[PDB]
């Protein structure tokens, strides 16, 4: 594995940063976009453990920090996908954790080259997102403060507005791509009922893997390794 810092712009010319994790394979089996909220934790051990499991299997992984902790919206995720399409290969796998999971599910259908989608702890609807969010104080307008049980962060109000308008369950039903949902039954932030909701909305192929006693932010790195290894093995059926 080699890790690189990358930079790219969105359609407003704003500069975004990400980390690109490359495998030993000169040609990766696939490039994955991984939109996540693990930056809410005390460290990045969860996301680097997942990413390392994927690079071990030959994937390249673009880690996109959805929290902005180092304000996000759908266009920033699209910008990351365009960056991969231009400078690498269009991503064949989308991965989303927490709010990032809701985001990748809502945009996956926009990208024909995406062959598989996987999420971790994703909420299924606006009511369960509202549980996590409150309006931020205006000065910079139109943002919200998110609480996932760790470091809080800001996002654009446009995110929930757009998510509510496109309807996540409709998007999942019409995605026409294989889906893998990970969720902990003991998740205190986004309840396990959200995974059942998403699974019922989806069409086959659809899959679900239980994270047993894991927490929302995967603070046990054994759980993060598990997610990465299973995800990589599963997606290989579809990406090549």
């Amino acid at each position: 594995m080699q890790i690189k810092t990358v930079t790219f712009e969105n359609n407003r010319g704003e500069r975004l940063a990400a980390r690109l994790d490359l495998p030993v394979d000169t040609q990766p089996v696939a490039y994955a976009l991984f939109a996540h909220c693990f930056t809410c934790s005390k460290n990045l051990k969860a996301v680097t453990t997942i990413s390392r499991a994927l690079t071990t299997q030959g994937y390249a992984v673009l880690r996109f920090d959805f929290t902005g902790l180092g304000a996000t919206n759908f266009e920033d995720l699209r910008a990351a996908c365009r960056f991969l399409s231009a400078q690498y290969e269009p991503p064949a796998l989308l991965i989303g954790h927490s709010l990032g999971g809701a985001a990748v599910l809502a945009v996956a259908g926009e990208f024909p080259e995406v062959k598989a989608v996987a999420t971790i702890g994703a909420p299924c609807d606006p009511a369960h997102v509202r549980h996590l969010l409150r309006p931020a104080l205006d000065t910079t307008v139109g943002e919200a403060v998110v609480d996932l049980g760790g470091r809080p962060f800001r996002i654009k109000k446009q995110f929930l507005e757009e998510l509510e308008r496109v309807n996540l369950e409709d998007q999942v039903r019409t995605m026409r791509r294989p889906l893998l949902l990970f969720h902990s039954p003991t998740d205190q932030i986004v309840g396990i009922e959200n995974a059942a909701c998403l699974f019922q909305a989806a069409r086959h192929p659809k899959s679900f893997v239980s994270l047993d006693q894991a927490d929302h932010l995967l603070s046990n790195s054994d759980d993060a390794a598990f997610v990465g290894e299973v995800l990589g093995a599963w997606a290989r059926r579809y990406v090549g």
